[PDB]
């Protein structure tokens, strides 16, 4: 799974252990080990949520399954507490894009994860 | 709805209020509260187009419903339009993927937008 | 198409010619004219992967068609390739999402391409 966020938040707010700390929980949140999760967060950004330039953040987390109603409610919650205690971004402020990619879709280590056909 | 731009336009050329005009319009465009519009500008990117590096753009719109044919190419005219005037980016170096959002795949305030099941 | 890098790589480690290179042999795998194709890096980036901050990259390529089983495998080990040869980034720490755009959903010059 690979986990993407963009925010407003300075660079001097993100604290020490973050990147390690959302590897941990998203590899716990979706049952994958951790040596498969990617995390990427961009702070320092442009941005504007309602029209008002107070923190906020837009994110993306890919994954090939592990994606659902009742799954990425829990996901918000968990990245949305992250967010808030960490970051300190209100909830309301925050973006989550889910979105449940193929396996032949994804490409890592010259290949793709459909190694079955074509 | 959720409108992403990148550009290698420096920073000191994106106007003081263009987030605030790119929030109103979409606001206007889509028929959605302002309240739910977010808007992210990226400029000084180290990108190309056609091998170029003239100003360009690269963008996305993230929307749940109020995507498709018609509708896109109405979005197409008006964000090509503000990139042209206020960005100075000629609309045939704009890119800008379309993204019909499901709600359940939409996280937001703890939860997402499917409150239903 | 459109490819886009992000990459813990410094600025100062993309070499001369990179993202001309890039645009060539996308036009050369997809088959689409090299006037069409938009190319974006982006380097300094605070990332993990699989915990650890070695050098590493997730990218996306987004691309009317021409994306498929076989043709996504080929652009995989294309485009590692290039990293791994210009960014020293090991091809298993890149991810890279493929993207098959409907025509409709792609604006360009004030229209779409549909
Ligand atoms: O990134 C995008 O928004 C897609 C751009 C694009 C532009 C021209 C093409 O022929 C194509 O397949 C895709």
């Amino acid at each position: 799974p690979m986990f993407i966020v963009n925010t407003n938040v300075p660079r001097a707010s993100v604290p020490d252990g973050f990147l390690s700390e959302l590897t941990q929980q998203l590899a716990q949140a979706t049952g994958k080990p951790p040596q498969y999760i990617a995390v990427h967060v961009v702070p320092d950004q442009l941005m504007a949520f309602g029209g008002s330039s107070e923190p906020c953040a837009l994110c993306s987390l890919h994954s090939i399954g592990k994606i659902g109603g009742a799954q990425n409610r829990s996901y918000s919650k968990l990245l949305c507490g992250l967010l808030a205690e960490r970051l300190r971004i209100s909830p309301d402020r925050v973006y989550i894009n889910y979105y449940d990619m193929n396996a032949a879709n994804v490409g890592w280590n010259n290949s793709t994860f459909a190694l079955e056909h074509h």
